[PDB]
């Protein structure tokens, strides 16, 4: 299971970590995406885990929006996990880039709370344009499962653990 956490709640631990080679050692039941409506997984973590599935995470995605159509901003799918987690959890948080409602952030959230343990990064962070720190204020207020956050960058990993209220 996760090792190396740093707790930072009684549900939301974190560490400074690659999503992809941290799914790929725990095998976690769910691994979050940060998607976006279309479930077109270009960049970021969404480029990330699609490249470690070689595009099968994509060609899913494709055909689940050719049935349903795109996600809500805040929404979210449950999709294979391919070879990195039993489900991959697609959520789309608002991309401020995009001129996307911060409020989003939490319903985005929100829908952690359907799971009872999942692998995360920070929505919104990263190319989606929010602050990081926002980001893991409304995780910790939002989700009441046990949440294990990947954050890339070690420079805001050491930022976001300093600066944890
Ligand atoms: C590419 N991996 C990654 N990116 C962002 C946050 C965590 N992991």
């Amino acid at each position: 299971s996760f090792s190396g956490y740093l707790k930072l709640t009684d549900n939301v631990y974190i560490k400074n970590a690659d999503i992809v080679e941290e799914a790929k050692k725990v095998k976690p039941t769910v691994v979050v995406n940060a998607a976006n409506v279309y479930l077109k997984h270009g960049g970021g973590v969404a480029g990330a885990l699609n490249k470690a599935t070689n595009n099968a995470m994509q060609v899913e995605s494709d055909d689940y929006i050719a049935t349903n159509g795109p996600l809500k901003v805040g929404g979210s799918c449950v999709l294979s996990g391919h070879n990195l987690a039993k489900h991959c959890l697609h959520v789309v948080g608002p991309n401020v880039n995009k001129g996307e409602d911060i409020q989003l952030l939490k319903s985005a959230y929100e829908n952690f709370n359907q799971h009872e343990v999942l692998l995360a990064p920070l929505l919104s962070a990263g190319i989606f344009g929010a602050d990081p720190i926002h980001s893991l204020r409304v995780c910790v207020d939002t989700v009441r499962t046990n949440v294990y956050l990947a954050v890339f960058d070690k420079n805001l990993y050491d930022k976001l653990v300093s600066s944890f209220l």
